[PDB]
């Protein structure tokens, strides 16, 4: 099983980000273990440059699809594990409803035995007393299902997927995801049938941790075969 042998048991995740939303720039570092034979991610993730820009929300979908469980009926069309470890290119456009828009290029691979998530982010046409630079999102998530389809021309998937943010006062704000992933390798890869990724996510604090930060527990599962 070729990329599936290296995910067989908990893998050691370094994440590291740097961004710009209007000018704002910032760096987030994070460290955690990937454990795909239960879909499961742990990350605690640390804005380096002091106080975040943004609400830590509107980074979670950026900030390892490597990670979900495909049933063992579902081998063939997990992606993710096939690019490795040579890995691929993650590339998203997050549109924020009456707001701006994120542009990420992630690059996730293999270095020695440690999974690495290399991205960059760049954010324009935010209001400065919007929801994300005002920060007026809720420190919490919504579970949703990522329908995943392949880009047979590009020699890998595609996927676009609606997230909904809490807003303090009450209401939403809608976040329209675009995603293409493209192995960085020639190695063969598994084109998927359509099918969908299941994700909870949950947010939390170390009480111990005084920096800006971020924990993050999430459980992906694949589905969506008729
Ligand atoms: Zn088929």
């Amino acid at each position: 099983s070729k990329g599936e042998e290296l995910f067989t048991g908990v893998v050691p995740i370094l994440v590291e980000l740097d961004g710009d939303v209007n000018g704002h720039k910032f760096s987030v570092s994070g460290e955690g273990e990937g454990d795909a034979t239960y879909g499961k991610l742990t990350l605690k993730l640390i804005c380096t440059t002091g106080k975040l820009p943004v609400p830590w929300p509107t980074l979670v979908t950026t900030l390892l699809q490597c990670f979900a469980r495909y049933p063992d009926h579902m081998k063939q069309h997990d992606f993710f594990k096939s690019a490795m470890p040579e890995g691929y290119v993650q590339e998203r456009t997050i549109f924020f409803k009456d707001d701006g828009n994120y542009k990420t290029r992630a690059e996730v691979k293999f270095e020695g035995d440690t999974l690495v998530n290399r991205i960059e982010l760049k954010g324009i046409d935010f209001k400065e007393d919007g929801n994300i630079l005002g920060h007026k999102l809720e420190y919490n998530y919504n579970s949703h299902n990522v329908y995943i389809t392949a880009d047979k021309q590009k020699n890998g998937i595609k996927a676009n997927f609606k997230i909904r943010h809490n807003i303090e006062d009450g209401g939403v704000q809608l976040a329209d995801h675009y995603q293409q992933n493209t192995p960085i390798g020639d190695g063969p890869v598994l084109l998927p049938d359509n099918h969908y990724l299941s994700y909870q996510s949950a947010l939390s604090k170390d009480p111990n941790e005084k920096r800006d930060h971020m924990v993050l527990l999430e459980f992906v599962t694949a589905a969506g075969i008729t």
